[PDB]
């Protein structure tokens, strides 16, 4: 065939697995994306959502909004400055940030000019058999075929979508897509959803918006971050609370309308009414695999729209396998990295691979943080008899001083009692996203308990609180918690 | 039978940890000596020890301080306008804040004794009589007024060490770290001699809080600061304290000071060269403090720079008296002096024998940028195994492109037992490091190879991603000598 093989997005996933045939295995690929550089029309393009609207761009703008509490910290460690005198430049922001993506795209041109065999072809790519992949003018099946590529195998990585509402007024809300290129930061803003990428932003626009400005965070659940341990939940909620964002549980817009002046109306389905300049929808990431053709192929895809996998990723058709958010199995980049590598070991290496989707590490990058790996004890619970749960916190010192005294750092760590090995380790508090990596390669390693506590702490650091914690909380003896057994 | 079961003289770090488990997990009675309870002049260690009163918990808190001279300027990058002019540090407030926390702690032993049965605290000076007599008297002067005698079963010797002084002329010009946590304004103009960790961090403190217009110096007499750390991460270490202001001088050190007329010390190095400083701090070392205790009288065995002679049970040639911490000159961190004291009390009075385990450390450098580190450095690695394989990598952030604080490299280097992928030492620089290594020590204790460090998932964006991405070594030492393969 005319391609060894053909890569529906090249993202995280799907730039690794490509890169990775052509280059370490001489091995003859076309990758397909929609755009080379960040942005509008299509925002994400060549190197992914985490290179163009995700993980890279967001984390650079927290790290701008951090600096809010960095200005105002200062103060009780003897730093004068004129604070009345500060002002966030949200342009000056977004135009860093453009610089620094705009770097990375430019960055490609000479990966594929250097990888013989490798090669980047643009349009929408669908299925027209289970060999041959159909590069498109647009999403529509109906559209141009620019290209027919001929193939042994077909890898799918065309990633997730932001969800949206369908209520009216939709088209009156963004999504983190154009958040990333707002001509300026909203003095209020709405946002909706009770995700990672949600309260990452509300600090985002917490931090920027102008003085005396509000940012809401709607979630039409009981608590944020469905998923994580359930007081780190708690606690994140009272230190945002704490920084000013006004988290609103049960809480869901029934409908948005656009004011004279260009705000956004809100009126919930409580019937409470609000004004916003910017209303961003943050309520889940879609696998899209809407507009390839699958059933072209006979590919298996979820209700949600999910390519069905096993765990080389291949589909129910064998030459067909699918990577990364398509599949939503775990939804992080190093995941679809991993899996991308792990299938071109499997079909071009003789290599067989399984990426392992336990125990891997995640963060938050919520102001303040969080870093968590493995199981929620809820989960733990139901999977064995006996579960340890053990919990510290404290207020660090250095917060006192600086005043923030809301900012408590808590470690959790979730234990099969059985054997004292670790199942999960949660972290809140700042420098967790970083403590929780080499927590992981102690989980991957199988920890117990106490591993940790015989290994002697580093001091003075958050960090060594993890090497203290040597007696239980409390239980859940069989899916239900005791205070002993 | 004896008055007390035990007698600790210095109430520190391991002193404290082992007299408050005997008396509370063992119902032991005992008395701990120190010579005072609050935090600084005369004596500045006080009940709590040198890291409570002035050591690691002031010195972190100084260090945090100092830090937001570049996270304030950083701020620029990411859009934050402010009147640049009007930052400026104020000393004075980072001392008062820094007394007040320290005091606090100072103050929570209160109610430590009082709810703590059988353990009391005696204040004033400690030496001995015979191996079962301590006395308590009113300075270190053997001729003062005896306070108390304490008649005991055993007595434990953890007095802890002190800044080493030059002796040349003029030495008494010059201050300690003990003095520094008190001056009373930032000098405009400073020198910090000696280039191990104390020294480095305070010259990151001084350079940040000096008046505009002002200069620190940091003298080493010799080759490279930080002997005994990785050698790469030293010579980044130097360039980023120079591209932040700091004068490093290796190979200079101080021959005669004076003090000049209008007070500032006059400095003339041995190289030839002269300046002017407003402090002169000494930072060249900490000695074994047992000289005043008189140890002859029970005839414990001391080494010629005063450290007391132990086993690996810290028992000394006298069967009834232990040693633990710094006046061991083992491994001077609180966290060993900590697990010292607890070995010690299993060993002697819950007849479960222990010995501290001083392999695989972990430690941290509060310098700015700071150090985490681990294990052994490839120098010694390559002395003991046939195989060593070294693993190197290094980046710039992208956050720092922006910052405009371009010399802020992140370094991570691992050093491996080739012959079957051990990690013998992890080395790290930059922001978190000191956060970061604290897990690496866990995995590092429990056999931890190459292969377990990259095979556990990343967490992205974060600079300890690092540590998962390494899987080729950048040379190797074959039975000692370093080769390319
Ligand atoms: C706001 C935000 C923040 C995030 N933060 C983090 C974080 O901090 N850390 C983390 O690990 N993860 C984070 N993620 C998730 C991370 O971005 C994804 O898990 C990862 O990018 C998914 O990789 P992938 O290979 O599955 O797909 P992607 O990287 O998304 O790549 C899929 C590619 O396919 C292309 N494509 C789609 N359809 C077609 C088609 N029909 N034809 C051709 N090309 C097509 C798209 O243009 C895209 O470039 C974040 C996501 C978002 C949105
Ligand atoms: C500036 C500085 C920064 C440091 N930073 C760190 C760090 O970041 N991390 C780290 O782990 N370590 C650090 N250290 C080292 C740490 O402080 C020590 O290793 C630790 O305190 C040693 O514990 P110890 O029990 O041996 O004695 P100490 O904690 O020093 O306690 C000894 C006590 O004995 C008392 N004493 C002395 N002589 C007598 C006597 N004759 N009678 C009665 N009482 C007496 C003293 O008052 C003192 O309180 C630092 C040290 C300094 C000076």
């Amino acid at each position: 065939r005319a391609y060894d093989l053909v890569v529906i997005g090249a993202g995280s996933g799907g730039l690794e697995a490509g890169w990775n045939a052509a280059s370490l295995h001489k091995k003859r690929v076309a990758v397909i994306d929609l755009q080379k550089h960040h942005g509008p029309p299509h925002y994400a393009a060549l190197g992914g959502t985490c290179v163009n609207v995700g993980c890279v761009p967001k984390k650079l703008m927290v790290t701008g909004a951090n600096y809010m509490d960095t200005i105002r910290e200062s103060a009780g460690f003897g730093w004068e400055l004129d604070r009345e005198s500060v002002r966030p430049n949200w342009k000056a922001l977004i135009a860093a940030k453009n610089k620094a993506v705009s770097g990375i795209n430019d960055s490609y041109e000479g990966m594929f000019a250097d990888t013989e065999g490798l090669t980047f072809h643009q349009g929408f790519g669908a299925l027209q058999d289970n060999h041959t992949v159909l590069v498109r003018e647009s999403a529509d099946p109906n559209s141009a075929v620019l290209e027919t590529l001929d193939t042994e195998y077909i890898l799918l990585a065309t990633g997730s979508w932001p969800q949206h509402l369908g209520i009216e007024g939709d088209d009156l809300c963004i999504t983190s897509n154009e958040a990333f290129y707002l001509d300026e930061a909203p003095k209020r803003a709405l946002c909706v959803g009770g995700g990672y990428i949600s309260i990452e932003f509300a600090g985002i626009f917490n931090a920027y918006k102008a003085r005396g400005g509000q940012v809401d965070l709607a979630y039409r659940g009981d608590m944020i971050l469905r998923g994580f341990d359930s007081e780190l939940r708690k606690q994140l909620t009272e230190q945002l609370r704490a920084n000013g964002i006004n988290v609103r549980t049960h809480e869901n817009p029934a409908k948005v309308t656009k004011n004279a002046d260009g705000t956004r109306h809100v009126v919930f389905e409580s019937g409470a009414e609000a004004d916003y300049d910017v209303v961003m929808l943050a309520i889940g990431r879609v696998p899209r695999s809407q507009t390839l053709q699958l059933e072209k192929a006979g590919v298996e895809v979820a209700k949600n729209g999910a390519i069905k996998v096993d765990a080389y990723s291949k589909t129910n058709v064998d030459n067909i396998y699918a990577i990364g958010d398509v599949t939503d199995r775990v939804m992080l980049t190093p995941v679809a990295i991993n899996e991308g590598a792990a299938f071109v070991d499997t079909v071009f290496a003789n290599k067989p691979r399984a990426t392992d989707h336990t125990k891997v590490a995640c963060a938050v990058f919520s102001i303040p943080p969080m870093g968590v790996c493995g199981y929620v004890e809820e989960d733990a619970a139901k999977k064995y008899d006996q579960v340890a749960v053990y919990e510290s916190s404290f207020t660090p010192l250095m917060h006192n001083i600086s005043g923030s005294t809301y900012k408590k750092f808590m470690v959790r760590i979730v234990t099969n009692h059985a054997d004292g090995e670790v199942l999960g380790v949660h972290m809140l508090g700042d420098s967790s996203p970083e403590i929780i990596q080499s927590v992981a390669i102690c989980l991957k390693m199988g920890a117990k308990i106490s591993d940790f506590y015989n290994t002697i702490g580093v001091h003075p650091t958050s960090a060594e609180e993890l090497c203290s914690m040597r007696t239980p909380a409390y239980f859940y003896e069989k899916g239900k918690r005791v205070e002993k057994i």
